[PDB]
């Protein structure tokens, strides 16, 4: 039996690791570094040979990491999320070929599949009577981490006047510190699926069938499969589009970290404002999806049809508002799906709704974005993502009227 750690020395260390694991100052400046004068990649080599591997590998490492999170009891996947971080920035700084960058998207996809390895780690580390206070602190330390990583990434690049290569060495110093902090995390002794002391498969699938016939779980899983697949396709490719609108030689004029800190801050407000409307706007739920996906159709169209370099600040605001539109509906989706679900069925449905959204993200990425598919440039393929949300916002508006006229 291992010694119980001090309680105030654990929540302070869960919040300090969860803050320091999000410090990647050169993360918003990966694409202006790859497309810059430091890396020798063509604009069509990044958007068609490199960036679709971020979607392919995330389909390949999604299942494995989702199962190894519960099998290894959530600590070596927090180390694998930090060591694949080091392997991304070791390939940013030392990789030169296109295959070295497709390997970098293989290691970045491990860090995206192991993003739930920290929210589900505190779920199994902390007793349920004490969980909602630590999960409130650690979600505030993660959100403070991804905010100030983009602020420190911006102040070093704009105010500090450091290069993108020096910023990736500052990021590699913060990332080897996050591997050291992940070593001293307290590994749990019982997980949710594979390391409990006991079937679970029988309890879930008997409850999954009865909870699949709810018209709030099906509606917000259909949102999670399709509206979140189009969201990350805009998120992966908007920095390639900002390198087309404002191709500035100076790194201090980039402001990619100022737009990924504003969309973190605006995404925090819309996630806070969604806690007040997740239970009461459940009636007008298809109209809330169609009202936001129509806004997400206009902002991608506004991104796809700005070509003047002085209107790059409109392209930053059309993405901060784009992220804030999606982060408004995620706490509403998280509640309407997981309302009457078991905690083992929350991790199964959200693990499947992420997996089905990654299949849709892989199918579009291969057809629209890959050089083996259509090979479209970032500006033309942002016009197909604009009519992707418009087709989605038509279906949820027709679904709000084909079921709004029944009474
Ligand atoms: N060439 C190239 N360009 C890139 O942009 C890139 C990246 C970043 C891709 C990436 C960025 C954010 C999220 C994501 O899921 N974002 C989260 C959190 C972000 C935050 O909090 O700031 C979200 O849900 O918004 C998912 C994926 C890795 N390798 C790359 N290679």
């Amino acid at each position: 039996d291992p010694e119980l750690r001090s309680w105030r020395h654990l929540v302070c260390y869960l919040c300090f690791y969860g803050f320091m694991a999000q410090i990647r100052p050169g993360e918003s400046f990966i694409t202006p570094y790859l497309l810059g004068p430091d890396k020798n990649f063509t604009r069509e080599q990044v958007t068609n040979e490199i960036t679709p591997v971020l979607s392919y590998s995330y389909l390949a490492v999604l299942v494995p990491v989702f199962l190894l999170t519960d099998y290894l009891r959530y600590t070596p996947v927090l180390l694998l999320q930090g060591l694949s971080f080091v392997s991304v920035w070791l390939l940013l700084l030392l990789g030169h070929s296109v295959a070295h960058m497709q390997l970098m998207e293989l290691f970045y996809s491990v860090t995206m599949a192991a993003r739930i390895a920290y929210s589900s780690y505190i779920f199994s580390l902390v007793r349920p009577a004490r969980y909602q206070r630590v999960a409130g602190y650690s979600r505030a330390a993660v959100l403070l981490g991804v905010f100030t990583s983009s602020v420190l990434g911006q102040l070093l690049v704009t105010v500090g006047r450091v290069s993108f290569s020096t910023l990736n060495y500052i990021s590699l110093a913060f990332l080897t510190f996050s591997v050291v902090l992940a070593l001293f995390l307290k590994r749990p002794k019982r997980s949710l699926f594979f390391n409990r002391d006991d079937s679970v498969l029988a309890r879930m699938l008997r409850e999954l069938g009865d909870s699949l016939r709810r018209p709030q779980l099906r509606l917000w899983s259909l949102w999670w499969v399709f509206n979140s697949a189009g969201y990350y396709l805009v998120v992966y490719y908007v920095h390639i589009l900002w390198n087309e609108v404002d191709p500035t030689t100076n790194s201090a004029r980039v402001y990619n970290g100022a737009a990924d800190a504003a969309s973190t801050l605006l995404g925090a407000i819309t996630s806070f404002a969604a806690g007040f409307v997740k239970i009461r706007w459940a009636r007008w739920s298809k109209l809330l999806i169609a009202g936001v996906t129509a806004t997400q159709a206009g902002l991608v169209f506004l991104l796809a049809h700005t070509r003047h370099p002085s209107s790059i600040w409109l392209c930053y605001a059309a993405f901060v508002l784009f992220r804030g539109s999606y982060q408004f509906l995620v706490p509403i989706a998280t509640f309407q799906i997981a309302s009457s679900l078991s905690k083992e069925l929350c991790a199964l449905v959200f693990g499947v709704n992420t997996f089905f959204a990654t299949i849709v993200k892989t199918i579009i990425t291969f057809i629209v974005s890959d050089v083996r598919g259509l090979g479209l440039p970032v500006r033309k393929q942002f016009q197909l993502y604009s009519v992707y949300f418009l087709i989605l916002s038509i279906i949820y508006f027709l679904g709000a009227m084909l079921d709004g006229l029944r009474h």
